């Protein structure tokens, strides 16, 4: 069982936790809670991995995707120590470490300004779990592989600017991140999302 | 016949605010509105008697059918257009046909209104997983709620409240037994949006 | 007990027409009907008292449970079978058990009926995005609508109207507070299907 | 104001049984319960007046908001916690705020109750395709049903019935006009779970 | 940004516009309106492409699919000129033309007659946005790559016969088209759908 | 048209038929009925295959998946003869036989015991059409290719033990099977599911 992804979030920002509070089909997150995202292979082995992590401590399970190529899942708990413990118990159980993860890589990233009404409606109707985007409101879009690392980009984005979380897809082969706001805030938050990706790209 | 067609709601909006415009475009089944467009909501009973009210409003104007839906018992629609005179003209014709006027409407009966300060984390994430088509709500954030009946009247309070303060539209359900309007933001910011919503319903009685 | 079991609807169809057969198979949760099959719709209250009515109809016949569902307040079912005598036999047994007969049913109260000629383009596409399980409607096309109560009675008008003219079944919702029946086609073709639907409900009073 | 807030349901469960615990976690929109956790269901009207009842229960205790939802007309919630005293403490505070007590609740009016032995194959598979969030039902299997009002009271009968016998929870819908509770198992096993459910509702009158 | 698909429809036939009026998660079509379908790569670049097209003229946005392999979208407007202008502004913005599109190709096509009741129900229940098919009613099925060109086949089909639009999948790597009616109308409409595909296959 | 999968079930066990009674978007199964699952290629050819099978006898159609890689479908009828006849009429129509099917192969299989509450909720909420799993309840998970053969494993599992059917995914490139119960019943049913797979692996 190899480690394809591994991303720890010190503290879920307000809008970040609120978003994953919507999508999560299990235990719900809260602002301040630590989070642990992990993809592995085979994907069916994520059931065994879910058992171990929950057996290790008081961590809770929020998400659990199970494909054949790989399986993802997220853990929540206010205390960073509790979540990090279960995380290191899973790796020490599958002969793996944090750096054995697959290095992230950006494939697309841009800032479209003054979005039109029509564009905003399709952004708001097609599988959106974030907030509403308005016309005249810029937007930052990002794609990454492995997909999990998009969460790291979203947490630093809000932590470093006043923008609006519109959507955060972290499940699958690739990921997606949509933000919005005045061009100033969106460009300062966009450069912060990519900077967060460059940190993992240097391990 | 055309006399048994009750007129639950009849609200007009001179100009759709940004948030309420993008929200309507998200939850509507008709043609999406463009921010600043005039609107004309209308609810009636029997539920599917809105088919004649729609046919008349469209035949008699250049307005687009922004919304049409037949609730369990009732049925509502919404007409959009940039020209105010165009929207209102549609309403004039439909009123002449069914034999009615503006003041023959079911006046807004506010069934609930309050403001909860510092919404707990649990309370917040719960509202987010509530078939939410608007924006998210956050913990520590103050919230304002306004239930009414008919449901189509909270559309007016949602608009004039947004004009008054830069709040966050969580959900504006104007179709159903009751119309529920939920906002959010900072305590002071929400107390201003709330007052604006009170007069919206109170200036119709 | 078995006496408090109201009998909202009790309609029988000698033979399911093509369009109404494929439509029922699309929206039903039971075994799909084959065109030409006999049907027996039954609505009751309390909502989930239909469990005993179903158990009896199946135990006492070779009929298949084509539909069973418990609406918010009410609950309906549908029995299918090629043999007419088989379907009717099920109904005979269930009536003996609950202590009732054919004429102890809630007679159809038509709450709305009309025909709109040349449906505008906006009005048409709107009806298409209305949780539509039937066929599409087109602009310029004429439409006929028939709301009633109980809802299970528009199933009879939908069938006999289809027999009368080659129209287009948009939606036949027989479950709910009200039963809504929507057709379409050419003006003259729809005026014939409409008349047939009027007598379907009027020959039950 | 706080006086117009009707108290439809007010049930407490000392300990959530296995099946009813995993089921609640499946259909709830809040924080999932852990088997053995105390619960406190509460329904009110107007529908979205549950926002103040929730805010108070959470502010005044360490309980998690297991559920919150605004039905068409009503609105319910559920508080979970391992400590019984913690859950009950939340209820004490909310009662003091709205000006009410335990015995000012809308007593359970059982609208339907029965037991169907040897459920036919058609009847079974039909219940399975009924927006089912619980376990499956099988043919030949005996079933027990219990509809009531308010709907939030079948949560008590579902728990004490599960304690009495090792049955199968099909569906426990506590939100809506009516509360429907469906079980299953062997004839004798179900007749014991049924009796336990009768006293659950009858010891509240 | 390469052009994978490009298909302009002179005038949406009655049943065609009615179908895309249902599926579209944005602005709705109308009989007579012109339509412009376009797939490109990367798929995330379709957001930038949506911005440009809507900025070019009074065209409206009806659909917008966004994958990683490629991104699709549809534009509507009564006037053919308005839609064609925005279309040529997008290509001149991404260094591309109409003929640089990927040539269509059929992988499957047949006419099954006298469909059975059971078959019709699964056709009507499994993700159908068209009209109902009846038993005793023939059926034409078609598959194409790129997927977008299936719209060109559907528009000519109804324009050349009296059949029934049952479904039209144009999003993804491949497309699908289901028709129905008396064998005569379905075979005359089927040969017209394939003929429309052969026109693009000769560019 | 090649045969990718072929699996005949003598008699749908109680919980098996009850499960496929939920998922099937067509005619519904019943305990005792025989079932016939078949995947082929191209997937669009499954429409032609559906027509033939239903034309051959009184068999009914319950499922019909139609991809491009391959198309699946299931047939139901109390009498084993009726279902087997239509099955052999389809193969004799596409120049194929039972043994020309693709041999099954296991990629994953384990028994996790004493599942935790959090794990059970995500198992119960994420696309489950079976029954509820409880905490303290073991679980058997299996994956197979071709996907169709998972049904053969589920039928023998219940037929050979007292467990709980939680989910049975048989559509797609691969399949999945989730069971639960006391470790004793789950391990005796797990060894029976794999044994059923080994029978087809020896043809």
């Amino acid at each position: 069982i190899e480690l394809r992804t591994y991303v720890f979030l010190d503290s879920l920002q307000p809008q970040l936790a609120a978003y994953m509070g919507t999508v999560s089909r299990g235990f719900l997150p809260i602002p301040g809670d630590s989070c642990l995202w992990m993809e592995v292979s085979p994907g069916m082995a994520v059931h065994r991995v879910t058992d171990i992590a929950l057996k290790a401590s008081n961590v809770r399970l929020g998400q659990m995707i199970v494909e054949r190529a790989f399986g993802s899942l997220a853990l929540y708990h206010k205390d960073q120590s509790t979540v990090l413990h279960s995380g290191d118990v899973v790796l020490d159980a599958i002969g793996s470490e944090v750096r054995k993860r697959t290095k992230p890589s950006t494939s697309w990233t841009e800032v479209i300004c003054a979005i039109t009404p029509d564009h905003a409606v399709l952004i708001n109707r097609q599988n959106r779990s974030g907030s509403m985007i308005q016309s005249g409101m810029s937007m930052f879009i990002l794609e990454t592989e492995p997909a999990g690392y998009v969460l790291k980009a979203a947490n630093e984005a809000e932590k470093s600017a006043n923008i609006t979380i519109i959507d955060v897809k972290a499940v699958g082969a690739f990921g997606r991140l949509t933000l919005a706001g005045k061009e100033g805030d969106v460009e300062e938050a966009a450069a912060a999302a990519i900077r967060a990706i460059d940190q993992i790209s240097n391990y």
